[PDB]
């Protein structure tokens, strides 16, 4: 005979709540799974084309283009406040969460399976022209916001809207201009089509996207749930926070909603998240410390002083302020160095 | 506190770009050169 197998344990999960669960503070060992989402941020032409951008052109100017935002997606965020674990710190050091799983996902295709209720025709009885072309499913995530690096071909191209694009008319800007470094810290602002991470300070966000170029690139998804991602590194972590906020960064130009016309406008999509979390101890900010972030011996800030710098100073200041003495009888003698040999003279 | 303390790594002493080159020390580091063409 056998008396049955263990049921494993729950190491308690009370919940997989929804939003509420942030509210209590207890242990790493507690674990949270969060479903929620973001919607698309296409600019979006409207209500019925909720999830789309407006109609899109081909040929304007390359040495100038301004165009309204509803056809411009701008970067999707939500800034997930991710409170710490910290409160009364009356015995050591800090915790901010380290992150284990996300399932996050571009959510919502099945509508596009149409081509018969919105379509542009491809021919005959023959249906619509299947939406395709390039698409990008991206997201980046740090519990840190995007230090960007804006990009621009047509660095003579213009902005209406809150199309806080990269801004450098620089001949190089077409392919180089490291100066459009920026931030995503309000969702749907910085238009998609303009910026890119700085990814090089951006070490504590994780970006992910898999570009899908090609003018007709037809779709294919793989609704394989089990496929979720674990969010770690060599020293065990994805990002973390010392921002305590999840800055969410995402893109899902699903491709082109192929407007009936023979204008195509973005099909975009919402993004989903099922994050699996735990609390990571982090350290001492101000247990005071002159500063914080250090190996730095150039505080950025300049001086535009009246004569001092260039080579023209109102100082002049150079001796052993730092020899010692015995006490001589001459001391209006000066001590100096020729350069290995020593200069004394009565002079300098 | 859960002062669990962030644990062992090789310090990147000095991050930077070019500046980093400058002082006497050794190997273990690894040093970063963000840069571009």
């Amino acid at each position: 005979p056998k008396k049955p197998k263990e049921p494993v344990q729950v190491p308690k999960l009370l919940i997989k709540g929804g939003v509420e669960v942030l509210e209590v503070k207890t242990g790493v060992d507690a674990i949270t799974e969060v479903e929620c989402f973001l919607n698309p941020e296409m600019g979006d032409p409207d209500e019925n084309l909720r999830g789309f951008s407006l109609k899109l052109s081909a040929e304007n100017d390359f040495s100038s283009d301004s165009p309204e935002r509803k056809m411009l997606p701008c970067y999707s965020t939500a800034r997930i406040p991710l409170p710490n674990l910290n409160e009364d710190l009356t015995c050591g050091n800090l915790l901010m969460w380290e992150a284990v799983t996300v399932q996050t996902e571009v959510i919502g295709i099945t509508s596009m399976l149409n081509l018969h209720a919105g379509s542009q025709k491809v021919h005959e009885h023959g249906g619509g022209k299947p939406i395709q072309g390039s698409n990008f499913h991206f997201f980046a995530v740090g519990g840190e916001p995007l230090e960007m690096q804006g990009v621009l071909m047509n660095y003579r191209s213009k902005y209406p809207d809150g199309t806080i694009t990269p801004k450098n008319p620089t001949a190089q800007s077409q392919v180089m201009n490291t100066d459009h470094k920026a931030y995503l810290d309000k969702n749907n602002a910085y238009p998609v089509e303009c910026w890119v991470p700085d990814p090089s300070r951006n070490e504590n966000a994780r970006y992910f996207g898999t570009f899908t170029g090609g003018e007709n690139v037809p779709p294919v998804l793989h609704v394989t749930n089990t496929a979720t991602t674990v969010l770690l590194d060599e020293q065990g972590v994805g990002p973390l926070c010392k921002a305590d906020s999840l800055y969410v960064s995402a893109a899902d130009i699903c491709g082109l909603f192929t407007n009936s016309s023979g204008t195509q406008q973005w099909r975009g999509l919402a993004r989903y998240f099922k994050i699996r979390l735990r609390k990571r101890s982090v350290k001492n900010p101000y247990p005071i410390s002159f500063l914080l972030s250090d190996l730095i011996n150039r505080r950025t800030q300049r001086v535009d002083g009246q004569p001092m710098y260039g080579m023209e100073s109102q100082v002049e200041e150079v001796r052993v302020f730092d020899g010692t003495e015995r006490l001589p009888g001459d001391p209006d003698m000066i001590r100096y160095i020729d350069k290995q040999g020593q200069l004394q003279t009565k002079m300098l």
